[PDB]
């Protein structure tokens, strides 16, 4: 490793992923980023609720980072004076003391590098987890997804060829928020004020919302995904606490990594996929027919009711031989 | 589509599926089918508790469509004037405009009549999806399963015939139903008035009763499923909300497709599999020995408490060599 | 059967597993087990709460067993009169009479001894399943796994052989401990009179606490599992009522049959596998790297809040290829 070149990654905030190669001619790299942790108050939903939160990078998820299998990830992670709180990161993609935990243990004003080894393909939660208070950083948004990428590109059962056009990435966090004896949602002045109620919460096991990429509705309106038929779409959907079973509305998942580890065999032709808490997984989908889309988890309160819902607004022209209204609705003869 | 000779389906209720080839010969066709949506209120439950239910033909769940991969499916879809609610569908198996769910769109007194192209194998759900109120419409009922067969039938991991001799439809519904203050069950005199204690309920998470077919003990006694030693089953699961896992008691998965699409090979022996809310799933099973079997939810809380279970009665002869008592219950010596 | 040799095993507790071959050069053979089954109040979380326990062997999970394929399972059921409740056993690994439930009735006082063929290999729950109390008895302690190894032992997805040095058994426990008006756990003074108000928090579908191997805390300090760098271990994990998502923290799945049935192809690189309930699964780890690491369910809430984790403590060299702390924390520049 202490041979090889270096190169820089500027991150990019989600639902983007920063530019990448999928097949790539070029040899290991020892890839650089850095991340700056900070601590939120952060409003989740059309009514003004409130999480006290901690991000990675000011965003929830963090941003996604991308390498190539082969290649050493190496991270500085700053958690600035401004916080209140210690923190570190934990990555399913490495080997080794707690996923690096133990070596990035970073109190208010400090900061740690850490390196490891790449050398497992397929995207990989990454999640802040100090000791004691693992859950809470957790499910108050310190979570993300390293992808890995084969040398060689995405392939098929068979082996063939795979590829996307455009990367999307998808963090989908059950949150714990709690209520008052009036019935109404708890603001809380600063983040450790938030912490006795919402361990109650969480021991509920049931979420008060469930949001994909930090609020309700996140992923609709200005800020729908977009795509245009013909192209294919990469969808990485993170859940680092809670099993999820995400679903495209008029689509489909046409090759499917769910546990998100590409040296297996993806499958085709998904209804509805499942996302395993504490893990990433990947769906490829072209698009044949233009319109809105939902993507959405398919427990459909989850979606509906608690938030775990976003938008896909694609271009171009509509396919009658994939689907036609023969009759639209008129009254019963 | 214009040039394919169309062909008129009369669907059955469940457990049974319509009847239809496996394998086949036949080109392409585009096959007819119709639906009428039916709001009642129906009882689940061995208690008198009521649900005020939505229905695809009368029953939970809708009747299971069957088709081969490279058919259209041509439903027209009928909602009476003495139903209060509009109400749709979304195919899972179509591909644009939410499943068909935005071409669909009947008012009380209205129908429609959509063609998609059913280009993909393996069972999927279909379940109606008014906007604003999606969740509500799937949880009281309206949900089944299309269930595209490859054209040359089902294969195994290494490109085998796989075949039925008897299939078995089987939709299991979380229910959401809302108590009063003395603790019993609420009984409402309209579907409408149901509508605000239901979402409440909904939103903890947690089903009042889980049900295959409707009601609590469906597809036990008098309606238990039937078959033989030496017959093949399948035995097809949906769940349009929430996950399940089924698992046939003294039995076994032969062949499962758990993500329910058969271009992807099928894993054998299971003990217990895995239908993701939102899909439906399919498992083989070749009877071996005579018996009541149970085919059961192995969360045995939702099976035993909540409902989630029924029964398969098996004709034929007890096998020595698969089973044997060596010594009955007798004291300890 | 009746032509075949018989051999005797003598079982171990968890989280070890009895001497056993892999791959063996041994014919059929009738392999003979005996259990006995013991009611008693075990002290299951750090701050005194009971419960009113039904175990196998004495143990929570009952032991594994372990066979090969085509060899024929015996085993000696003894009820003590010492206890309370009648029992018996379903193996999932069987074919017929619910398992062997209906033909293994045992009160207090009886035994019965049953033969089945383990003609399927993979791992399987085997649980009781009393009538009119299955969910109750199998919560309670009442499970554990019959391991049926491949007679060639275990492959990867090319055929290739695959082999542990070491394996162990976690069985993960969902409990539903009721609590009084003043807010604390229940203590009860026989096994019946737990019965009514733990049905009551059973079909609340929440866990008030979820432990491996009996307690909180049971895999961790002087009961940590152990192993070495360049050492396999087989992780066996069991959990009869409800879903769980294994997670080695610093670790992966090498190779994960997470289903548990050895015929279908393992997948590879793993960070998070899923444990259906009702099934158990098993998964290989090479370890590259010396420390502690942590097994757990990675829902981070059921393992740090409600005991669903344990410890591997692994000694040899650290390898600074696969991980370095290239800048330990220090001030931010
Ligand atoms: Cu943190
Ligand atoms: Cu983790
Ligand atoms: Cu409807
Ligand atoms: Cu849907
Ligand atoms: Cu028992
Ligand atoms: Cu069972
Ligand atoms: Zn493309
Ligand atoms: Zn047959
Ligand atoms: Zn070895």
């Amino acid at each position: 490793a202490d041979k090889l070149p270096h190169t820089k990654v500027t991150l990019v905030a989600p639902p983007q992923v920063h530019p990448h190669e999928q097949a790539t001619k070029s040899g290991p790299k020892v890839v650089e980023f850095t991340m700056t942790i900070e601590e939120k108050k952060m409003v989740i939903d059309d009514k003004g609720t409130t999480l006290q939160a901690m991000t990675f990078n000011g965003s929830m998820p963090g941003p996604t980072l991308v390498v190539h299998e082969g290649d050493y990830v190496q991270l500085t992670l700053v958690n600035p004076a401004t916080n209140a709180m210690p923190h570190n990161v934990d990555f399913h993609g490495a080997t080794g003391a707690l996923g690096g935990a133990k070596l990035t243990n970073v109190n208010p004003g400090e900061q740690a590098t850490l390196r490891f080894k790449a050398d497992r393909s397929g995207t990989f939660v990454y999640h802040c987890a100090p000791e004691g208070m693992v859950p809470w950083h957790v499910v108050s948004g310190m979570s993300g997804t390293l992808m890995v990428l084969p040398r060689d590109g995405l392939k098929d059962p068979q082996g063939k060829p795979l590829h996307y056009d455009r990367a999307y990435t998808i963090g989908e966090f059950d949150l714990y928020i709690p209520k008052g004896p009036d019935g109404k949602y708890k603001d809380y002045a600063t983040l450790a004020e938030s912490y006795g109620d919402t361990v109650q919460v969480m021991r509920t096991l049931t979420p008060s919302h469930i949001v994909f990429n930090g609020k309700v509705g996140a992923l609709t309106g200005a800020n729908a995904l977009t795509a245009k038929v013909g192209e294919t779409v990469l969808l990485i959907h993170s859940q680092a606490n809670r099993d999820t079973r995400p679903h495209l509305i008029g689509g489909h998942g046409d090759w499917v990594w769910e546990t998100g580890k590409f040296a297996n065999p993806p499958q085709r032709d998904l209804e509805t996929w499942f996302i395993r808490g504490g893990s990433a997984g990947a769906a490829l989908y072209t698009f044949k027919q233009p319109g809105v889309y939902a993507y959405l988890n398919h427990n459909l309160i989850e979606a509906f009711e608690l938030g775990a819902a976003g938008h896909i607004k694609v271009e171009g022209k509509w396919n009658d031989d994939l689907m036609k209204q023969i009759k639209a609705p008129a009254p019963i003869p």
